[PDB]
């Protein structure tokens, strides 16, 4: 869930119990501090939690208890990631070893999910991601590998590799020789 | 309205005991709350007594007067978090929080890098594009220093790294990559990624077929 500094946001609770009837959490801080009508004191003023004036520093985690909603406030323009899938190297394979890698780098917000099919069959099993950094050009960078055996990769078709980000996703495949 | 210590550590295998400190605690039992970077708040103790399921039998809570603790014994490298207590806040139905204590789990195994460098791939040659990744995997401590080479160049230019992060199996990985045209790929005889891990340098070559 993202937002451009100024700009009106929404962040949405799902589940049983709001149909018969706030907290903000910083990165390594304590979650600060009611239900729909309320009025609060201590930090700035102005279920479903609005944000009219948004500003970098309300860059935080929102709780409704939800599992957790990371509001970015766009410091800089969006930007889709840019996905390569490497098949295993001739030199890792004459090793005995087979790894994927799924290079996911240029991509703001700093969030991504990562999925993975061998042919057209999802696979989650002997799966590493890693948690997106900032690149010198303040974008981010992550990747995700998969490791095989060389048998499992000669056996099949092909491997995917599909990176989701903020309603975009992108999907690489890779095929044996 | 909760005081907690910041950070604390322990080593591999013995027992670290995190409290808290309110007025709140001599009326409401606290609840503990784990957090990893990047991950969701895992409720690890409700109330003082009640353990949820899924949570290690290693995970207990006391409490003393004004005080609320929680105890890990036999600190696993998983239970690298920050610990945050959580009560009820006297009259008024609300929830008041710990600032939180950052474990540090000392003693854990050392392991060297695994490096894999990938040459471009055929998708990424035949789109006019070279760029090599080199997939740093299996390390423990997650700190290391990468440096790329064209030949026995250094390349600092079109190098990106990612900062450590940890795997299942609580060791690092990282990746570099090296942006290129396939002009500068096909000009030189090889390239290199080097990456120094405490007493360990390794380093892997691929050159263009």
């Amino acid at each position: 869930v993202s937002v451009a500094l100024g700009q009106t946001v929404k962040i949405t609770c799902q589940g049983d119990s709001l149909r018969m009837y706030w907290y903000q959490q910083k990165p390594a801080q304590a979650p600060v501090l009611y239900a729909e009508k309320n009025r609060p004191s201590g930090i700035p003023d102005r279920a479903s939690l609005t944000i009219t004036g948004a500003q970098a520093e309300d860059e935080a985690d929102y709780y409704c208890f939800g599992g957790g909603t990371k509001l970015t406030v766009l410091g800089q323009p969006k930007a889709a990631p840019s996905v390569t899938l490497f098949p295993p190297s001739s030199e890792e394979l004459q090793a005995n070893k087979a790894t994927l890698v799924c290079l996911i780098s240029d991509f703001y917000p700093g969030a991504v999910t990562v999925a993975w099919k061998a042919d057209s069959s999802p696979v989650k099993a002997g799966v590493e991601t890693t948690t997106p950094s900032k690149q010198s050009n303040n974008k981010y960078a992550a990747s995700s590998y998969l490791s095989l055996t060389p048998e499992q990769w000669k056996s099949h078709r092909s491997y995917s590799c599909q990176v989701t980000h903020e309603g975009s996703t992108v999907e690489k495949t890779v095929a044996p020789t």
